[PDB]
Order: C-alpha cells, then sequence, then structure tokens
C-alpha cells in the first residue's frame, strides 16, 4: 500500500506515498484496468452546500501545510472565514495567493503532463474580474503576447469566473486558442485540420468569413456569463507561426507546411478547492512529436506521411520497408529544425521525457510521489528509446485539477 | 453490465460483456490504476490445495463444453463426476488431451499482451505429461525447435510438461528462452553478448558450461525434471537457425556483426489451466520485427547498437534534436526485416502485426464479446501512433486459462546437490 515504482532501464526504485491522498477515482477496478481509455467519466465534468466545504477545507489545509502554516491561527481564521463564505453565500473566493497555488497545482497533478518539470514557473493571469467577452478577448490576446514572447515561450494560465449556477459559464469554444481551421470539401475530403471540422462550421454558422485555406487560423468563439459566444479574429501579428523547411531536403518546404509556435489549451476545467473554473486557457510550449507525428501524421489529420515518403522516394510498395517510419522521422526532424530555426520555444521528445524522469526522482524525493499516466507520457515515436518507456508510473487523481467538460454547443442554451 | 471501447482514429465502437467472465484481479483500484507496473504480484505465480481446486477445474470444463456444443451433455456431466472423484481421492486430476489443446489455445487467446493473438487457433501442442527426466525434456525441446522452425516457415507450437503436484517436484525450463544469447560481464564493467542474460549465463557457466565468450553464444539448455537439480544441454546447432543482419542499403552494416535467432520460444513462464499449474510449458511462435530491432538491439540495457549504427550513418550525434536515435533505429529495423525476409525466415513488421490486431480484436469482440488488451504492450515500441493500435482504447482483464509469470527458478529450488 506503500507502493514501489521501478525504472526498468536503471533499476531506480522509487516509493510512493503521495497516492494515499488521492482523492477522486481512476475508471479502474481490481477485475479492469481502464488505463487506455481516453475520457472515462471521472475525468469529465452544480455543487450543493454540504460537498464544497470539505474540499475547501482539504485544499485549504494543503495550501497552509505548503507555506508551513498548518495548524496555524491564519490557517483556522482562513478555514472559519470560508466555512462563514460558504454557509452565506453557498460559495467563496479563493484568495489570490490560493488561486496561483491552485493552479500551480493543478498542473502539477496532471498525470498525463510530460511537460510538469516547468510546474512552478507559471504565469497565472486573474481574469476573475471579467465580465463580457470583448473582454475574454483582451485577457486573452494579453495571455498570447504575454506566453509567446516573440518565441521565448513562457508558461501561462488565464482564469475567468468561476462556475456559479452553471447558467453563467464562462467558455472558451475553442479546444485551443490557436487551431487551424478544418473544411469538407465537395469533393469529399477534407482541407486543413479534419479535426477542428465540426468546430469550423460553428465558426462560419455563426458569422466568420473562412479563408478556406489549409492553415486558416480559426476566430475565437468566447462565451461570458453564459451569454451566446461572440467571434473575434486574433491579431495575427500575436500568432507566431513557424514554416516547416528540412535541414537537408530542400523540397521540403515546397510542401507548404507551417505550424504555430503556442499550444493553449482553452476547453478543459480547473478545480481548486471545490470551486469549478470552466474558462482557464493554459499555455506552455510544443513537444515536438505533438506536431510532427500527431498533427502531421495522423491518418484522422494533416496526414502527409503519403506525401512526404512520395517526396523521398521511397519503397512504398509494402509496409515492412517502414517507408512511415522512415518519413515519420523526417518529418519530425523537420519540425524541430524550423522552430529551432526560428528560435521558436520547443523541446524535443528525449529532452522532454529525460526531464520528466527528473521530474519523476524530484517529486518522489520533495512530495512522495508523482501520478503519472505511461499511456500519455511516452511518445507516440521511438517509445522504449525514451527513458520514460522503461518507468513504471502509478496513475492516480489528485486536486487541485485540470478536468475535461463537454462541449459548449451541445449544453448552450441558446 | 456492457463497456464500450472507442477506437479514435476510426471512431468504430465496440462492447465489451466478456471482462464479466474475469476471475482474476488486475491490480488496479478504484484509487490508483497500476496499468504500466511491469510483473505486478496478480502477473505472477510463487502451492494450492484441494479446496479450491474442483471450482477451478468445474469453471474450466463449463468453458470447455460449451465450446464444443456440449454444454450439459452426459459427457459434460460425467467428465464433472470423474474430475470431482479423482480431486477428493487424488487431490489433483488429469486433463484429457483435448481439454489440454482448448486450454492451452485458450491461454494464448486470453494473454493480454499478446499482438499476435490472431494466430491462438493455430497452435501445435505437444503433449510432454509422460516426461520424466531432463534428458527427456530435452529430447521434446528439441523436436519442439525443429517442428517449430520448418526451416525457416515457422509454426506456432508449445509443449507441455507435467503439471505442478506439491511444489516440490516442479518441471521447469531455466532459460528464459529456449533459444537466447549469453552475456558476460567483464572485469572493466562493460558486457559482451547479451546484456538481460548475464545471470542466467553465469548459472549455466556455474553448472558446467564451457562458454565461447562472444557476442552471440546461443545459451545451453538448463533442464530441471521432477524437483531435481537442473541438468545442462547443448541444443543441436543445425536446429538453431540465425540471420545475419544486413541492412539493404548499407553495405557496411553486415560489418556489424550482428545475427539473430529465428524462433522466439519463451520457456519460463506458467500455464494455468483450470487450477493446474504447469510450470514448463515453452512456447513458441515468429518475430514481430521491432522485438530485434528496437528492444533487443537498441535498449540502452542490451545490445545497445545505437551508438555505433548512428557513428557508422555519419548523423549529428552532439544533440538529440537531430533526432539521430530515431534515424538509426528505423535503419536497424529495416535490416531486421530485410535480412529475415531474404533468408525466408518468418517474420512480421510491427504495421502488419498491429493492423491484423485491430482485426483479431474486432472478431473477438463479435464472436466473444470482448477480447482483453494491455494496450502499454500491444502498442510497438516504435512509431507508436502510426500503428492503429495506439489508437484504439483497450479493456484489460484476466480470464483463464492464462499464462502468468512465476519467480526464476534458482530463487526458489531446493538444491539436492
Ligand atoms: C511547458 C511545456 C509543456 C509541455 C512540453 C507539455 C507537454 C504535454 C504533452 C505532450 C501532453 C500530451 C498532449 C496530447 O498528446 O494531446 C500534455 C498534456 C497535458 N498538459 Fe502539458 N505541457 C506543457 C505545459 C503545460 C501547462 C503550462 C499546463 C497547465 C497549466 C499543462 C497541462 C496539461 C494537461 C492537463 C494535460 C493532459 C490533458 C488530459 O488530461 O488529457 N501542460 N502536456
Ligand atoms: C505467432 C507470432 C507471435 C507474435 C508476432 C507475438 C508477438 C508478441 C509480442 C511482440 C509480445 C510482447 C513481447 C515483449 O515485448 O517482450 C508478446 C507477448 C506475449 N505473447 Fe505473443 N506472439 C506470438 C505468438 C505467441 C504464442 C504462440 C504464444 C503462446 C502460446 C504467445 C503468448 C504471449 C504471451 C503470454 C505474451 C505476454 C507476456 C507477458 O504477459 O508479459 N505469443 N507477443
Ligand atoms: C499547454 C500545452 C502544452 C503542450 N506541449 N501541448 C498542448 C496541447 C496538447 C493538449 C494538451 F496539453 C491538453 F491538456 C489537452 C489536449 C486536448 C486533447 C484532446 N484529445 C483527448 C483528443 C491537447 F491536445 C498544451
Ligand atoms: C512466442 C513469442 C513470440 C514473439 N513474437 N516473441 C516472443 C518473445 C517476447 C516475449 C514473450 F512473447 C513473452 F510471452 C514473454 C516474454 C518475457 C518478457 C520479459 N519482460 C518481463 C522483461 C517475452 F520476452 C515470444
Ligand atoms: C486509445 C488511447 O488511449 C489514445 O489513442 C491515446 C493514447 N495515448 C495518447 N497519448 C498522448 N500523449 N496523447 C494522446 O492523444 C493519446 N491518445
Ligand atoms: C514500465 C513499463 O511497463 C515497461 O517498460 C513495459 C512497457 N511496455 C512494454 N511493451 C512490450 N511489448 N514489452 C515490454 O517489455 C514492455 N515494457
Ligand atoms: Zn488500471
Amino acid at each position: 500500500r506503500f507502493l514501489k515504482v521501478k525504472n526498468w532501464e536503471t533499476d531506480v526504485v522509487l516509493t510512493d506515498t503521495l497516492h494515499l491522498k488521492s482523492t477522486l477515482e481512476t475508471g479502474c477496478t481490481e477485475h479492469i484496468c481502464m488505463g487506455s481509455i481516453m475520457l472515462p467519466s471521472q475525468h469529465t465534468r452544480v455543487r450543493t452546500k454540504d460537498q464544497l466545504f470539505p474540499l475547501a477545507k482539504e485544499f485549504l489545509d494543503q495550501y497552509y501545510s505548503s507555506i508551513k502554516r498548518f495548524g496555524s491561527k491564519a490557517h483556522m481564521d482562513r478555514l472559519e472565514e470560508v466555512n462563514k463564505e460558504i454557509e452565506s453565500t453557498s460559495t467563496y473566493q479563493l484568495k489570490d495567493t490560493e488561486l496561483i497555488y491552485g493552479a500551480k497545482h493543478a498542473w502539477r497533478n496532471a498525470s498525463r503532463c510530460v511537460g510538469r518539470i516547468q510546474w512552478s514557473k507559471l504565469q497565472v493571469f486573474d481574469a476573475r474580474d471579467c465580465t463580457t467577452a470583448h473582454g475574454m478577448f483582451n485577457y486573452i490576446c494579453n495571455h498570447v503576447k504575454y506566453a509567446t514572447n516573440k518565441g521565448n515561450l513562457r508558461s501561462a494560465i488565464t482564469i475567468f469566473p468561476q462556475r456559479t449556477d452553471g447558467k453563467h459559464d464562462f467558455r472558451v469554444w475553442n479546444s485551443q486558442l490557436i487551431r487551424y481551421a478544418g473544411y469538407k470539401q465537395p469533393d469529399g475530403s477534407t482541407l486543413g485540420d479534419p479535426a477542428n471540422v465540426q468546430f469550423t462550421e460553428i465558426c462560419i454558422q455563426q458569422g466568420w468569413k473562412a479563408p478556406r485555406g489549409r492553415f486558416d487560423v480559426l476566430p475565437l468563439l468566447l462565451q461570458a456569463n453564459g451569454n451566446d459566444p461572440e467571434l473575434f479574429q486574433i491579431p495575427p501579428e500575436l500568432v507566431l507561426e513557424v514554416p516547416i523547411r528540412h535541414p537537408k531536403f530542400d523540397w521540403f518546404k515546397d510542401l507548404g507546411l507551417k505550424w504555430y509556435g503556442l499550444p493553449a489549451v482553452s476547453n478543459m476545467l480547473l478545480e481548486i478547492g471545490g470551486l469549478e473554473f470552466s474558462a482557464c486557457p493554459f499555455s506552455g510550449w510544443y513537444m515536438g512529436t505533438e506536431i510532427g507525428v500527431r498533427d502531421y501524421c495522423d491518418n484522422s489529420r494533416y496526414n502527409i506521411l503519403e506525401e512526404v515518403a512520395k517526396k523521398m522516394d521511397l519503397d512504398m510498395r509494402k509496409t515492412s520497408s517502414l517507408w512511415k517510419d522512415q518519413a515519420l522521422v523526417e518529418i519530425n526532424i523537420a519540425v524541430l529544425y524550423s522552430f529551432q530555426s526560428d528560435k521558436v520555444t520547443i523541446v524535443d521528445h528525449h529532452s522532454a521525457t529525460e526531464s520528466f524522469i527528473k521530474h519523476m526522482e524530484n517529486e518522489y524525493r520533495c512530495r512522495g510521489g508523482c501520478p503519472a499516466d505511461w499511456v500519455w507520457i511516452v511518445p507516440p515515436m521511438s517509445g522504449s528509446i525514451t527513458p520514460v518507456f522503461h518507468q513504471e508510473m502509478l496513475n492516480y487523481r489528485l486536486t487541485p485539477s485540470f478536468e475535461y467538460q463537454p462541449d459548449p454547443w451541445n449544453t448552450h442554451v441558446w
């Protein structure tokens, strides 16, 4: 019950005590492991008055422990003050310090995130005074500019007002702040990003004038206080993009590939002390494989493998020539090369997983553990030559947390 | 209760009812997932009385007679009756030949970490339950190797030695695989040969094996019959099919001196059928290319040839973001596949193998109500997401008959002397 994880490449063994603090459920049982389910019910997300105070107490307890004020007057006073506020208002407000700690720890606890060694350097933008979609746009432009930083990317989260009665939710309808559009052709194929075909249609259905290109930056669709969402175009000078070329193949630039520099997830829900922040876009920097392996080479995405292997003149007759694997490596060399050339922050999967092993070491030593989801942590190429492949990981759910939530168009009372 | 799994590349959704027939435990709880634990308590086998044995037998026989469309028949009830009296009077029981064949096929069919299970029904089962000595084991294993190898046209096979009785007369193959290369720790700390096999190599040498001390020395068989001290046997070299590894474009690749054997034959697992434990049950199939090209050759703790291969390719080795490791890895795996195909030795690449597993899995859901699958093990160790299993949700649960791990015998064996 005080669990051991072993690294089978190095024989390092770590003892996990942190999982005993786990609160939420995994979706597994003794009879069945659901470790490969993408979205179990638990990972998705009104709070009654009774559920809220224990959630607040557990959070304030760990907060005051983290500042070595556990059991202090200031601790008990804050517990009482929040306890009174919940009794009266049926909710409560976080102190700035508690909001910042909560957001950093939601990242720290994100068991699927390989980049968590950076978790404590997150820049938290308090947007809880926001009231309109235009204000949300302003907060998001400031986030994008701060985080992009002329290509020296910086981690950031912007936190909009917390859920109240569920009818006044703040929501960013986009899945990411910056994402390329997707159009169904009459021809039957897909232009641009197929993953965003439905969202691209909701944008057009709301007024957007699509250039119908291959890499059209989507507008923001912002919902404040539960109102109808509104379109806003992000200033192009704020959207850093990188043309993709290859350091050896001159024909690579002719493929016309580019990608955006800033990965900014915008559709998740931040849970702190029972409070639910339905609009909390956060951003870091890319691991190369997200673009090169998933975005460019997933069959349900840009799906460029065949085209690249063609230009490489690879034997595509048989799968055992591993033409897909060759092409895959070259595409991913090009992504890393392009970002590094344009001085846009990016990390290769080798450095990132090595960092995560170091991070796990640190968390086990200083925290007693590190929830980690192997299915997600292991990169989607060259898995076993990265150290995380050989790392046993314990997956459990700690709070504060980032959770998934239903897409807004399914829920929005129009 | 029904459970759904989704393929996120095709949106195909399958419904699992088979997990309801699951008896054993996973290691996970509502509060922790142990999905990535390599050798969890539940997948191993350290010792079993007449108390729990008849329901295990009854459950198996019910499954068996259902599969042959004889559930509730007179043959079914008489067999249950017969097994029951044999248990209470002798404390164990013997499987019929048909039941053993069924049991071994279904143990493979239930192996949730095995990507090659489309083949499960075409398993050649060799009954070695009349074996009594290590020499008899050697003879059975030789015949298995020769049959399974079939001059490179590999055929799946399993050889099943007598079941455990009191845990003091076990049959065991001390080798982890029937064919495997020696590993030698040198005084300077480096390893010659396969570092994974250093401990077993040292046992063989202690038992009298004259080691050639090369990089690819086929290990001797260390065979334990009836709980006696194990004995050394050399597999006839004419029975050990090997492939020199060359590359279709890089002529310097052959000069690395690499080869591998053609027949992957796991020999240290435990086969559980109807509560009976078969502690010596070597089984063999054919290789997926990445087992050799990725894991055997490129694991840092194995042959670890990435450095020298990338040196000879003249890749940028100063920074990892050149992906020199990924580039060399692909070329090594091309070479492995090219060499086996050129020598007409059966092998499957990870694209073909994972595509077949998806078809197998969908078929199993339709005809069986499910297919237990361990994503962590099914996804190949390179190019994971450009194979279709990466995108496939999988439910992992334990069905019997099963293959289980057991502790290495040198840690449990009571030495006779
Ligand atoms: C700073 C550089 C970062 C890197 C290199 C990184 C890396 C990654 C990668 C590769 C994934 C898998 C994503 C996918 O395959 O779709 C992921 C997931 C995730 N990241 Fe990080 N990330 C970074 C920053 C952040 C930040 C700043 C946050 C939050 C403040 C965060 C929260 C998450 C969460 C919650 C997930 C998993 C979503 C889920 O549960 O399904 N990441 N990360
Ligand atoms: C016919 C071709 C076969 C292929 C291509 C194949 C492929 C594989 C691969 C790649 C693995 C992962 C192994 C590793 O990474 O160490 C595996 C695991 C496994 N295979 Fe198969 N296999 C085949 C035949 C068989 C047969 C004949 C049996 C038994 C009769 C079998 C039983 C298993 C079991 C029990 C495991 C899991 C070991 C564990 O639980 O840790 N396989 N297979
Ligand atoms: C901050 C950051 C850093 C980084 N390197 N990458 C990203 C984008 C990758 C990414 C997430 F991080 C995330 F939390 C959620 C998703 C959606 C998953 C949808 N999928 C289940 C179908 C996602 F795509 C963000
Ligand atoms: C029949 C067959 C077909 C095929 N293609 N490959 C193989 C070898 C791979 C393999 C198994 F299949 C298996 F069941 C067990 C192990 C031991 C795992 C040790 N691990 C905990 C460190 C193993 F290595 C065998
Ligand atoms: C079905 C499976 O869980 C799904 O394809 C997962 C696999 N692992 C992943 N890992 C990461 N990092 N990102 C993903 O989207 C996925 N997809
Ligand atoms: C720690 C982790 O479970 C371990 O490295 C696993 C990962 N997946 C694997 N998958 C296969 N096929 N074979 C393995 O040996 C492993 N090792
Ligand atoms: Zn699990």
